[PDB]
């Protein structure tokens, strides 16, 4: 189960949805602290998050993205008076030129941030579900696909905050 | 204007629609002999066309989609049984490990067909009506968007067929 400890992430594009509830059988904080071998991608969909880092906090809520590299603390979770934090997650290796698109302002150390404008929210939301659909495929181009969609989000937000 | 001849298709990628109305500005036929230097991919989202090719014809209806590789022979325009033929195009050079998904049954020569099922055309459309509006977009990014919409489709179409 990837949503649980345990599991190993590596080569393989992996995307899913983490629905904490409180009290519930999610209800812990992702905690690496020596971070990953690929990059992780955080949309916050429900509920709020508090992302920690080094004494540090941040409050993710609907419609956050967070961008965490290689290496990089992973050490969030829900926000302790929040009810709820449901986050849509997908773990990836860039292809070469997806570098200059990985570049985000950080909240904090190397931990990237993108929020949508409020009218662009729908069509981000709508795009990493279609990532996440992909990324759970078995067929022989679900990976393929996932990542082209990624690739898809990551062109999306250049144009977003080019567009002035 | 890409929509006439002359135009200088090269290296970037260009995309448009080719709204052809019998006896309009565009009721010609696209005539390139010896081919162009990248692909061409073309969806027909009204009236009909008709595809030659030395000799050979093939009519293609809505919801058809043409793949002409590099040097493949361009000889095509509106049917003349049909009022009109409006079709969407992307003009573009693949990324290296796009080839394996450019291999499509052809109507003649290595002139590449590809009818999505009833269930699948919306979204073929769909998609190839993004690819339109991505390389036609302004920016540093609109042709990149488009490239990547364009591998959409040919992802796709591999897991739809
Ligand atoms: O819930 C987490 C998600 O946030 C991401 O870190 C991938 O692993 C899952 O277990
Ligand atoms: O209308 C044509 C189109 O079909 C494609 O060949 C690109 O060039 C345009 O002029």
């Amino acid at each position: 189960d990837p949503l649980l400890p345990g599991y190993s992430f590596n080569a393989h594009l992996v995307a899913g949805l983490t629905p904490i509830e409180a009290n519930g059988y999610l209800d812990f904080f992702i905690d690496r602290p020596l971070g990953m071998k690929g990059y992780i991608l955080n949309l916050t969909i429900r509920g709020q998050g508090v992302v920690k880092n080094q004494g540090r906090e941040f409050v993710c809520r609907p419609g956050d993205i967070l961008l965490f590299p290689p290496g990089e603390i992973h050490h969030y979770g829900r926000h302790p008076e929040a009810r709820e934090w449901y986050h849509q997650w997908v773990y990836f290796r860039p292809r070469a030129y997806w570098h200059e698109w990985l570049n985000w302002p950080s909240i904090f150390a190397n931990t990237g941030f993108f929020r949508p404008d409020e009218a662009h929210q729908p069509h981000f939301s709508d795009l990493f579900g279609q990532i996440i659909n992909a990324g759970q495929g078995e067929g022989r181009y679900s990976e393929l696909l996932a990542i082209n969609l990624l690739e898809q989000l990551l062109l999306r937000r250049m144009e977003a905050i080019n567009e002035s």
